[PDB]
DNA sequence: TTTTTTTTCCCGGG
DNA sequence: TTTTTTTTCCCGGG
């Protein structure tokens, strides 16, 4: 019955998921299994608190159809690190019987290609090309399931409508071009109140259940009153130790064994409040017991304290206690700890801003959302209702708690967000029918034009009948128009083929709408490029943010005067120029009108584009943010999103038929990989010794600082000599004093201290005094 | 004794040598074989007449020496005609021992390594690369024979003293510096007034011999004057029919079975002369006889009329007869044909400027020189000793002539020529010692110092004193500071060291003196590069030429004006402006004073770079000589040399640490090499149907144009419309008119008829036309 | 005044 | 108002 040994599965599979600590199934797991022929062949969707084991039907479905019919796989997931987390369970449980789980998130690109594998872990933008390259090769019958998670993002989202792209795609093309199921589809959603609505979209099940194991209490309070679930009192609160009274809340949540998650509404606030906390706990516990353990508290400060960027002020007056905070400004491996200490004892009290909310599962006691306004604009019912699922412990406690500390001025925010469900989902298509397309639209023909799947105009008009008309209820033909006068279809005298531009795009997978600024920015390089610095192909690769930090304008400007003789030529010809600047930082803003849309576009790619030349040529981090404003979690990301864009210019040019363009893009992708040296760490030991002098001397010495760089000093100094490229340094009978000047600056042993032979003496002396105190 | 037999040689060597009909030799040859100890160890110089069997002592030392030890030797000779002659004589006589007889000459690179080999045949230039790349990886000590042809080229010539350079340096390193004769070298040269100053620089022997076996006299005639030897009348000539009497000398040489040859003072001169005698034949012949065949002559025909540029007016009125002219303003396939008739019958009178007085063997009967003044100057007297040289043919007559007619009023310039042996053979770097250094010193030094040889000042000091102080018998100490403020050498606190501009050039191997106007073509370059078109790159890769025509200025500034918008902004980068062509072309000159030499070697470039670029555009080649003032022998001149050029500039940005410049460079060597297409000319047989077209077309059809050209229209329409590159056709927000309609006068169908659609229709309604006649 | 995520791929014998 | 000559190199299994 309920336990899940008699449900026919594989020995190996049975003892891994009983190894893990599971036995019996939930009565609406069994039910909505059983429901209809969901079983044998159909689609399925349903919805189911996150608390409630919910991935069990979802493998069970998997594991059946991958046993039964051997056909490929998807399992599309929101983030990337539930990604991975996800693809090291689904290894480690088929681990025996042979499936070679293998994911595609992130720049993780598998090993083996796309055929050998069985069951693919993908994001929701890298399952949308590979379902595109599957359309483009005639290989689509090898799918065979298509797993969907977080179904409501395809209503409206910066990039939630590839789902509604995607599968009216593949169940057309499956199944309304071609004539049991061929393709079956699973979904899961989160109580939606038109779920009947798409269930019959995909022509599915419906089973919608609501059972949790901890029955947790909103208990929302205001002032002294605690006033929760219908407008009742249920307990008065009294004022116990103060300096809103947030301390003593989190008093008796600390005393007996329980932990408090505290979410505050900005980065800041959260460091405010941590050291608020930590002052109270020593002022009358070391001069009832504070009950924390410190063998283990003083080892997590040693793997704090040998991170390259070092510990933080804020992070050392707080964690002796269990105090300290998780917002976004922090390095990926920093933050790892702070959630690996709140995984077992140690720190009990924590502070987030939203990271806690949706991508980490970090389940606590009692959780305080302190204010119900964020960022100067009401709650969103969906966030509320995403932060109170992780207010329960599964194991320990018996009941949990969610406690919104909302002012007496307001009152009714906290009622208005307490009474609610969620809304109806859109499809972001809908928005305007005779007034200008939408851009989901103009990629949703556009991406099967391309692959061939519809030549015809009457064949086309049957595919607009299966996306949306069908789910709630002239444009095809003014979305046909945009793609002509724009080149990226040909017309004949009506059958519509690709263009050269129109292949490009759908390749790269950038957009139909920033293409458009790509294609501008590699146009106008092919009229000059300069070769001498790395500037120009460093523009041409700096990843598109729209917005990815406040870009100060004033200093700005001030570095524009401060760069040198040569790379101020690569500015003139990119586009940015000091008149706009001269405009803008004086209380300036934005325009409209076409040409104020590429000014700014070009002077933003610019201020990225400065900040990831330094990273290239060492710069310290610690003086990065001086004077670019920045933040030590953005300058990681940059790092990574930079590799991957470089990659994928390379694909545009390729299709584009510019293939001279393309060995200069190509060869640049060496360099923006930094990557960490492990041989070279032994030879980076050393003051006057950069990543670019490791190879330089690693050809002769390839040893310690003792005796190997103690060999001779013309060696040493010739060796170092011959590695710059040549740069002549005399001026021509056409350069000028600052060209030249700029050629002799660079040679100088950098930073930058005295001439070429005097660093070789000075190397040398340095070594030897080293080498003496470490023998 | 004298018999070939008893000279200890093997046996196939001598079956060989005796199936080309040799077996005696002369007596000088014994002499100078057992001239002292030449036989074992030593070296040897010796002159002997060209007529006379010459290579015998050389090929008999080189076949003992490689026999005996096993080391490589070397055969550097002038020319590559003669070069590439004398390696299937080689291969054919030693096809059976075994020594992989490979040459070096021209553009034919060996398959394999130089190790492998045994025998090398090189040019003069390209056996001093393969000495440097011997000095620069140490394995000088394969080299066992150096063989040197034509050494009295060593004294003055635009590349002859590379012999100079070459020799002493060899000679040093093998014995001065590492101490029988490790290395052995003989030479060969034509009667040196002072061949005791050159064997005893070489300390080597001397064989001196003067044996003809046809003895030729030298009957110079004036006017009516056979007066010749030493002033003397020896007959009298009659006037023979006339309309000099040119035409009455050739009679009686045609008559009973001999032939004329004719040496023309300019190219043109010799085709009035060809149909001049062209007229006399038929007028009184055809209405004595002529005597000559008809059979061949006519053969002779079909294969001058099926070359690409066609037959010549002035090659079809005198060939019938034996007439034609060997200029050099034919191709190299068209002027071989008109040789090889000469070689056997046939053709009877010829004519040639100097091609056959230096580079090709055509012995022949009595040769009449014309004027004694040629170009204005007076003829050198080298030049008349090797166009006597020619006149006789061995194993059919018994007696040459050289018949000089000179005008009464010169007279006494005959005589001079007629007397006189030749020059004493200087040194080209004696010239100036406290003056300016010569650029052959500079060179010399220059290209040890690279090599490591020598290091110190002193150790060189030593090196100038065994190649000219001993030679005839400061300019070190000058000679050193000019390598120093152009940055070739660095110097310490005195010990030299080579840097990266001085590595370039000897791997290069350009000059020390051209490469200061290549490096500063590629400097200017990395400032902007223009990428679209094809003329930038094309620039940095046109080879550099003193004089190669006579440049028009009236036409360059016509095509000037003429260029497209693209086109036009490469100019502007790479240096040519209209100012410098407004002062040109208004009767003027060159100039000096540095800024000066650089205008006209930009200019001269930009010509040179216009016409090849025509030639990868195809442009028919009887329009191209309408346009640029050029020809048909130098067109195909200019092919060969382009193709060479483009792949040495590549190793000089190798050294130079410029890697991202290398790329393109190194892209731009497979368009440059034109070749000859085979599988494709069954499809060029289209008249709509280029060389670029044949690729794309090859994918689908692959066929004649009988059916596969009749395979549906929208089929052939689309492929060759995605063939080209995208080239958008919508004005941007920045770009002109004039830069949209060069995009869009590209994509028209090619030449430029009618729209892309149209030319559909069209090539399929010609094909249908084509095949029926066919079929 | 916070939270994310695209691309194709070379090395060994010669 | 004619006659010449430099450079290093990739393709197959995956």
């Amino acid at each position: 019955k309920l336990l899940l040994a008699n449900w026919g599965l594989p020995k190996a599979v049975l003892e891994k998921y009983h190894s893990f600590g599971v036995k019996k199934m939930f009565e609406w797991q069994a039910e909505c299994l059983l429901l209809g022929q969901v079983l044998e062949g159909k689609n399925l969707v349903y919805s189911a608190p996150t608390s409630a084991g919910k991935t069990l039907v979802a493998e069970l479905l998997i594991l059946k159809r991958v046993l039964e019919m051997r056909k490929k796989a998807l399992f599309i997931l929101p983030f990337v690190s539930v990604a991975k987390e996800k693809k090291y369970y689904l290894q480690s449980l088929f681990q025996e019987v042979g499936i070679k789980v293998d994911g595609y998130m992130g720049s993780t690109s598998p090993s083996r290609h796309f055929s050998s594998l069985d069951i693919a872990v993908c994001t929701i933008e890298r399952a949308n090309g590979l379902i595109n390259r599957l359309i483009e090769e005639n290989k689509m019958d090898l799918l065979g399931m298509v797993v969907v998670d977080e179904l409501h993002m395809l209503g409206d989202s910066h990039r939630g409508y590839l789902l509604e792209l995607l599968l009216t795609k593949i169940c057309y093309i499956t199944r309304k071009s071609a004539s049991s199921n061929a393709v079956q589809i699973v979904g899961m959603s989160a109580t939606l109140p038109n779920l009947e609505l798409v269930a019959s979209w995909l022509n599915a099940e419906l089973y919608h259940t609501d059972f949790r194991p901890v029955p947790l209490l909103e208990s929302v309070k205001v002032g002294n009153s605690i006033y929760d679930s219908s407008m009742k009192l249920v307990r008065e609160f009294e004022p116990m130790l103060q300096v809103d009274h947030v301390v003593s809340l989190c008093y008796e949540t600390i005393c007996d064994n329980h932990s408090v998650l505290l979410f505050c509404p900005s980065k800041k606030w959260c460091e405010k409040l941590a050291d608020i906390i930590a002052r109270e706990f020593y002022n009358l516990h070391h001069q009832p017991p504070v009950i924390l353990e410190q063998k283990e508290l003083l080892e997590v400060m040693d793997q704090l304290r040998r991170l390259p960027s070092g510990l933080d002020s804020v992070l050392q007056k707080t964690v002796p206690w269990g105090v300290a905070f998780h917002h976004a400004g922090l390095t990926f491996e920093e933050r790892d700890i702070i959630e690996g200490a709140f995984r077992q004892g140690l720190i009990r009290v924590l502070a987030a801003t939203s990271t806690l909310s949706s991508g980490v599962n970090l389940p606590a006691r009692r959780v305080i959302i302190r204010t119900p306004i964020f960022g100067g604009r009401p709650l969103d019912i969906l966030t509320y209702k995403q932060m109170v699922g992780r207010a329960g412990r599964k194991g320990v406690d018996t009941v949990g708690e969610s406690i919104l500390i909302c002012k007496n001025s307001e009152k009714s925010k906290g009622i208005a967000l307490l009474q609610g469900s969620l809304k109806p989902v859109r499809s972001c298509l809908q928005r305007r029918e005779g007034e200008e397309v939408t851009g989901s639209m103009i990629r949703a023909i556009l991406e099967i034009i391309v692959g061939g799947v519809a030549s015809t105009s009457q064949d086309m008009h049957t595919y607009a009948a299966c996306t949306f008309l069908a789910a709630s209820m002239g444009a095809i033909e003014a979305c046909v128009m945009w793609l002509l006068e724009n080149e990226f279809i040909q017309s004949t005298e009506k059958v519509y083929h690709p263009t050269h531009l129109g292949s490009a795009t759908l390749s790269s997978s950038l957009s139909p709408a920033d293409t458009l600024d790509i294609f501008a920015d590699l146009q106008r390089a092919m009229k000059g490029f300069v070769l001498e610095n790395d500037l120009h192909i460093l523009y041409l690769v700096t990843p598109m943010f729209e917005d990815w930090t406040t870009i100060d304008w004033y200093r700005f400007f001030c570095l524009w005067e401060k760069l040198p003789t040569s790379m101020k030529r690569v500015a003139e010809l990119v586009g940015v120029e000091e008149g706009f600047l001269a405009r803008c930082v004086a209380a300036a803003a934005a325009a409209a009108a076409a040409a104020q849309h590429r000014q700014m576009a070009i002077h933003k790619r610019f201020f990225t584009s400065l900040v990831l030349l330094d990273l290239i040529s060492e710069v310290p981090l610690r003086e990065i943010n001086q004077k670019y404003g920045c933040n030590r979690g953005q300058i990681q990301s940059l790092q990574q999103s930079a590799a991957v864009y470089a990659g994928m210019i390379t694909v545009f040019s390729n299709r584009l038929g510019w293939h001279n363009m393309e060995l200069l893009l190509s060869q640049f992708q060496k360099r923006l990989t930094f990557g960490i040296q492990r041989e070279l760490c032994d030879l980076v030991r050393v003051s006057l010794l950069n990543a670019q002098r490791a190879r330089v001397l690693y050809a002769s010495g390839f040893h310690t600082v003792a005796d190997l760089a103690r060999a001779n000093i013309v060696e040493v100094e010739v060796i170092l000599k011959n590695a710059v490229p040549f740069k002549s340094a005399r001026k021509a009978v056409d350069e000028e004093e600052e060209a030249v000047e700029e050629r002799r600056n660079m040679r100088t042993i950098w930073r930058k201290g005295l001439t070429e032979r005097e660093a070789a003496a000075l190397i040398v002396e340095e070594a030897r005094m080293i080498l003496q105190q470490d023998l």
